[PDB]
């Protein structure tokens, strides 16, 4: 963890421009900008409120660190799921068709008829294209 807080410390300093130990809507603002995004003060204020646990109006290390921890898990999630999607989507076309789910389902040890695969697509197909896209996929995986 020692070398972990250090890493986190490094990330915190980019934001803490004047090094007083807190991040302000203005400091958050200059970083967003240096990144090519010019948020309004109102949008900046919402970004701070979300992380500000004690309501003093700024974010300190412990608050950042704790925001950061939780969110690093969820990006390690979206990434596992973004993976499975890619193995399913044999023709990297953005969509999982019946032919594709059937092929991979057979490699998982289940030989399904076209009818059973059809039923799988249906169940998860929202926009009704008869295909499963990333969006439909995650809702199917997670929820
Ligand atoms: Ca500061
Ligand atoms: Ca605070
Ligand atoms: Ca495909
Ligand atoms: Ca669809």
């Amino acid at each position: 963890t020692e070398e972990q807080i250090a890493e986190f410390k490094e990330a915190f300093s980019l934001f803490d421009k004047d090094g007083d130990g807190t991040i302000t809507t203005k400091e958050l603002g200059t970083v967003m900008r240096s990144l090519g995004q010019n948020p309004t003060e109102a949008e900046l204020q919402d970004m701070i409120n979300e992380v500000d646990a004690d309501g003093n109006g700024t974010i300190d290390f412990p608050e950042f660190l704790t925001m950061m921890a939780r969110k690093m898990k969820d990006t390690d999630s979206e990434e596992e799921i973004r993976e499975a999607f890619r193995v399913f989507d044999k023709d990297g076309n953005g969509y999982i068709s019946a032919a594709e789910l059937r092929h991979v389902m057979t490699n998982l040890g289940e030989k399904l008829t076209d009818e059973e695969v059809d039923e799988m697509i249906r169940e998860a197909n929202i926009d009704g294209d008869g295909q499963v896209n990333y969006e439909e996929f995650v809702q199917m995986m997670t929820a």
